[PDB]
């Protein structure tokens, strides 16, 4: 049991907060692929045209509901009304999964992707979704719903005639519109779905990875011999024989945070064993300690306990006079682009950016993305499941159903607007 007046109710709450929600969407993909054609905008555009879809869909289904279920426009827009609605409530998946995706392989892997990802390849995703739904249901509809070429009737397109007022598509044979609407879920739902997730998880994972010293060296560099990783020196004799002295050194054939960790939690034993730096990083700060590691590995454990009378001054608590006397160096002469970030970063992570704040926004885009799937498409998705296992479950479910699968369209806008 649902009454019309809640259901009307709920249609309409959903269509005045979804259609402007939805432009804002548009209009936000729109302007920032403008200013830097961004892989994920496309997603969030695309979404948004698709979302609505079924936003303007929303008072046909409220007026569907009002007349009990009865279909009140005439039989030839039926068809229309069913790619309308039915095609976002599966299209959707298939964005926030792409979307989410996007998100955790510039979260996880961003060197790779940044020079992998272009706007084209994002379109082709999505043109690829657009297809696959319209195909899905276009087929599932062109055959098995009442009205095709398999069901010889008088009864006009996807319009079931009870004694009473012609209903459409929601009326259909309980034996054959389960197995129809069950094969929907399964392929276009739990498989996007896994892939969101399975990004979230990803996205979390890529925020406990990271070390704030890293991406302080990553910006500050990038014999003159070749070598892998930050840092990470080979081998000083030339290929085969470098390349296995890497592999069995991770594991993998042919990631440089575990080869820099290990890198740097030795280039430590050598502060310690220099008898001249050892007190001033033993009363240093945890922040300014690694502004003395990035000395360490630019010059060396000689050039650090040379430079005398600045790291004297750093033992005595004082900042300024220490990186007036560093201004004035050999080092800043030679290295002009790294030097003052390190005195500035000595003085007062300010200095340096840029990493925590993608990595976080990322696991927030998937990490939504799961939540509207399981909020609104799911509940949905589920009954197709329910009703399918179970046939004497009534159709108070699914009308609840594919009323939170309709509280899609102002729930998805701010997943990618937040
Ligand atoms: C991030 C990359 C970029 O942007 O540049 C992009 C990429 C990489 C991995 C994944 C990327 C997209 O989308 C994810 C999608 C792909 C589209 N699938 C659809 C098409 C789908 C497949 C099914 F088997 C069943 C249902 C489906 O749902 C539907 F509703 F859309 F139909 C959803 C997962 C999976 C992981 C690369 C250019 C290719
Ligand atoms: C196949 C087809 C034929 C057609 O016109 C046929 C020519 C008309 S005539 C014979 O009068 O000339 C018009 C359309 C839009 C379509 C069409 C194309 C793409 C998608 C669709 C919409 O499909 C669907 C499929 C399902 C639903 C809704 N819409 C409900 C079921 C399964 C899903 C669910 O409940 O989960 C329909
Ligand atoms: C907050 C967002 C929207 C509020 C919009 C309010 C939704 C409109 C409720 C009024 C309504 O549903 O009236 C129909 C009538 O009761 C049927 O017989």
């Amino acid at each position: 049991d649902l009454p019309p007046q809640l259901s009307f109710g709920l249609y309409v709450a959903a269509f005045a907060l979804g259609f402007p929600l939805n432009v804002l969407a548009i209009r936000g993909a729109t302007a920032h692929a403008r200013l830097r054609l961004t892989p994920s905008a496309v997603y969030a555009l695309n979404l948004g045209c698709s979302d609505l879809l079924l936003t303007v869909s929303l008072p046909l289904k409220a007026v569907e509901a009002l007349a009990s279920g009865a279909w009140p426009l005439p039989a030839s827009l039926c068809p229309v009304f069913a790619v309308a609605h039915f095609f976002p409530l599966y299209a959707g998946g298939g964005f926030l999964a792409a979307l989410s995706a996007a998100r955790y392989l510039g979260a996880a892997f961003p060197l790779g992707y940044q020079a992998f990802r272009r706007p084209c390849y994002s379109w082709g995703v999505c043109a690829a979704i657009w297809a696959l739904v319209l195909c899905h249901l276009g087929l599932v509809f062109g055959l098995e719903a009442p009205g095709g070429w398999l069901d010889h009737s008088n009864t006009s397109l996807g319009i079931n005639t009870p004694n009473g007022s012609p209903v459409c598509l929601e009326a259909w044979d309980p034996a054959s519109a389960g197995p129809a609407r069950f094969s929907l879920s399964l392929l276009l739902f739990f498989l996007p779905l896994a892939i969101t997730a399975f990004c979230f998880v990803g996205c979390l994972r890529a925020l406990a990875r990271g070390s704030n010293i890293f991406e302080m060296l990553r910006i500050d560099e990038g014999e003159g011999y070749y070598t892998i990783g930050i840092g990470h020196l080979l081998t000083k004799s030339p290929l085969n024989a470098a390349k296995s002295e890497l592999d069995k050194a991770i594991g993998r054939n042919t990631e440089a945070e575990k080869l820099f960790n290990q890198d740097v939690d030795a280039a430590v034993r050598g502060i310690l064993r220099n008898a001249k730096l050892k007190p001033v990083y033993d009363s240093l700060d945890a922040v300014r300690r690694a502004a003395l590691i990035n000395m360490v590995f630019q010059m060396g454990e000689t050039g650090v306990a040379g430079f005398t009378n600045s790291l004297r001054m750093l033992q005595q608590k004082r900042w300024d006079e220490a990186a007036v006397n560093l201004a004035k160096s050999r080092w800043y002469n030679q290295t002009p682009n790294r030097a003052k970030r390190v005195i500035t970063t000595f003085r007062t992570w300010d200095a340096y950016g840029l990493t925590h704040r993608r990595k976080l926004r990322a696991a927030w885009v998937a990490g939504g993305a799961l939540l509207t799937l399981l909020l609104c498409v799911g509940p949905y998705n589920a009954s197709n499941v329910a009703s399918f296992l179970y046939p004497n479950l009534g159709g108070s479910w699914r009308k609840l159903g594919l009323i939170t699968g309709a509280w899609s369209v102002v729930l998805n806008p701010l997943v990618t607007g937040y």
